[PDB]
């Protein structure tokens, strides 16, 4: 069945190496709205790329830049520490795209 | 900046419709969208994705789409993040759809 | 650069096999997929995109699509143009699928 | 049934304005977008967008189109835009 993101959007950190291997950053887009007082908000998207996704990601992309994104939405679900279930959903990239020179 | 999102899957379960305390509508379902390729042991698993609608389109989609109905979505992909009654941080995303498409 | 084409609808005619100089076989149908929206004139129209699909797909999509089948495609969007006898130019928009899925029974 | 379509490119010329028999304002530009050789689309914005358009935007500018693809007659299918997003 079809499933498709595409995002544009700015790192929050410098990207994750993680481990088989997975490349990991989240991604704030900004909304295209505001309020009536011009504040303006974001959502925070976590994605994963592999492979040597994983490494241009890498070797481009830190803090700040700013990102377009392509893939599938994938969910998983996990228990921590705490003994609590917690519930994924991510973009899982299928090509990243540098929109800086 | 851009953000989409566009699926075709089932519904897992039948849609909620509700009021927010200003009375507008909010319709709500998981879609199950089978991926394309296998797993390690050629299993083909799904993803299940929780869709939010507003307005009229809650409204369509609680009245025409049921336990099991194909259809498609094209929205937003929105996050959020609370603190439930055990006393956790929890963090959503979701998919808010600008247009539901009953494909039955 | 960012590229991507996501449509849902009903193929026009039966879709075409051909194999190229080397061997790989190509798809060809062209999708109706009616707009949300309404004319001045109260009822709804389509759009008709053609769509390219290659190697083991577009096997699939002769062996299972026909006139009518619902179908979801899934690529990236392309623009060429070439001529003909008239040496004077054709121009071709299509969408090249990443993938296929049948939307009814066969 | 479902009809989208979210390119990323650069505008080949200065987008051009222009408006229907019904006076509805149309602002047009066509978008240089690579593969990964580029595909060149025609994009169709509409109303108070077009005036969007035409100052924000203007030859070899990075948009983001996001939108509805649409056939036309000559043969030409376009993308009529939801919003572009100017992001240089």
């Amino acid at each position: 069945m079809l499933n498709r993101v595409v995002l544009v959007g700015r790192l929050t950190k410098d990207p994750e190496l993680r481990s088989v291997n997975v490349g990991t950053f989240t991604l704030a887009v900004n909304r295209t709205f505001t309020n009536a007082q011009g504040e303006r908000e974001a959502d925070f998207i976590n994605v994963v790329v592999f492979k040597k996704q994983a490494e241009n990601v890498k070797n481009y992309l830190s803090k700040g830049s700013l990102a377009g994104v392509d893939g599938r939405l994938q969910t998983r679900n996990y228990e921590n520490k705490d003994g609590q279930r917690v519930f994924v959903t991510e973009v899982v990239a299928d090509s990243v795209q540098f929109l800086e020179p």
